[PDB]
């Protein structure tokens, strides 16, 4: 069956880090939420995985944003201390070498944007240091561009080659502009002051025609500008047993 159990805290005594020549503790640490003082909880010898996964990500993140595009968590070891207070963390990277970024292309299904997609890669900075978040804007850019002419499901994905003599690497992005979407229903939620129908009046992305991020966004904004709302966003919902028809959605927390 299944059984309830309670949590105990316990604090985080000693962050250590291993294997990182390159980039200090103290910026690794100061990556992390969960920083030494502060309380872990725990479930008799369980540990929360979830923040402390994020952790490791936002190291990831930094030396991926800092060039060193190889960069890996190798091994962490949390461990108590006879006592059920205090947990000491010991995290190993291998931090590779720093990379610049010497070149940048597009390939795949381009849903016929070529030549419209390719301007979007001057925002890279080549010949200097490798960011992936300058990458990820890339992407974004090129689902934005897609999302003009209904393709609100493409994919991009970077493949890396590596030059370590040099220390440099080539990234390919590889797009999949997929399948031309219509928009079935405009829905939103989170919304008690104005009904369904009221809200969708300030949309501009029309029902049951072709997707149009430009539109889309254009509603967000327009929300966004009344000052009314704490948040909003928007998303696509697939429909079960259609590739081609989709739901958009505007969450907006009043």
């Amino acid at each position: 069956g299944l059984v309830p159990r309670g949590s105990h805290m316990a604090k985080l005594a000693s962050l250590t880090f291993k294997g990182n020549e390159s980039v200090s503790s103290s910026t690794l640490q100061e990556q992390m939420e969960l920083q030494p003082d502060s309380w872990w909880k725990l479930w008799g010898n369980k540990f929360e995985g979830a923040q402390f996964e994020k952790d490791l990500q936002s190291i990831r993140d930094y030396y991926l944003n800092n060039g060193y595009a190889k960069a890996q968590i190798t091994k962490t070891d949390v461990q108590l201390n006879d006592e059920k207070t205090k947990v000491n963390v010991t995290i190993d990277v291998n931090e590779g070498l720093q990379y610049d970024l010497r070149s940048a292309r597009i390939i795949g299904n381009l849903g016929g944007m070529s030549a419209e997609l390719e301007p979007l890669l001057s925002a890279l900075h080549l010949n200097d240091t490798f960011r992936r978040s300058d990458i990820a804007d890339v992407e974004n850019a090129i689902k934005a561009k897609l999302g003009e002419r209904g393709y609100g499901s493409a994919t991009v994905n970077s493949v890396p080659d590596f030059d370590d003599a040099n220390k440099t690497l080539a990234i390919t992005l590889v797009v999949d502009a997929g399948r031309r979407l219509t928009v079935r229903q405009l829905r939103f939620e989170g919304n008690t002051v104005s009904a369904d129908s009221t809200l969708r009046q300030e949309m501009r992305q029309q029902e049951g025609t072709w997707y149009n991020s430009q539109l889309v966004e254009l509603g967000k904004i327009r929300l966004d500008r009344t000052g009314f709302f704490e948040t909003v966003e928007n998303r696509i919902d697939p429909i079960n047993g259609s590739n081609d028809e989709v739901d958009v959605v505007y969450k907006v927390k009043e």
